[PDB]
């Protein structure tokens, strides 16, 4: 649940600390946070999960790479 809740906290705000939201609805699902060469994604069913470059990871770790 805290996953889906976190997504919602930034989809509201339009960004995180140095990361833009886009809501690029891609064939995968949707872009999440963008900064530099690094782009978090979120899925549509899971309800959401967090990939980066193909490595799929948990909320705890995601909050680390975004701080």
């Amino acid at each position: 649940t805290s996953e889906e809740h976190f997504v919602e906290t930034v989809s509201l705000a339009g960004s995180y600390r140095d990361w833009s939201y886009s809501g690029q609805r891609t064939e995968l699902g949707v872009e999440f946070l963008k900064r530099g060469d690094k782009i978090v994604y979120h899925t549509l069913e899971s309800p959401v999960e967090f990939h980066l470059d193909g490595e799929v990871l948990s909320l705890d770790k995601l909050k680390s790479l975004l701080s």
